[PDB]
């Protein structure tokens, strides 16, 4: 189906997903923040801060809170992350 990915503090885009988060994470980021993203990882809102997101598990691990379909995700570089203000603002509610 369609998935949403947001990366960096203010870099937001929405792309279809269904073949693991790797393509979504790697290609999403390539056009979105940088390029050659598979290094990268995705993170989603949990309690106080952002939770780490892996491969296919990433939707279920972060979204575990029980949400409809997959969307509110954030792209972050593997070498060294930093994003978080994304799932935080304009996402805290129920997007």
């Amino acid at each position: 189906c369609i998935l949403r990915f947001i990366a960096c503090n203010g870099q937001t885009r929405a792309v279809q997903s269904r073949g693991d988060y790797q393509k979504t994470l790697a290609i999403a980021l390539k056009k979105f923040s940088l390029e050659d993203a598979s290094k990268f990882i995705v993170c989603v809102s949990q309690s106080s801060r952002i939770k780490l997101i892996t491969e296919e598990e990433f939707k279920q691990i972060c979204f575990n809170s029980s949400s409809p379909e997959r969307d509110r995700l954030i792209i972050v570089p593997k070498e060294k992350p930093c994003p978080s203000f994304e799932d935080l603002r304009r996402s805290w509610e129920i997007e």
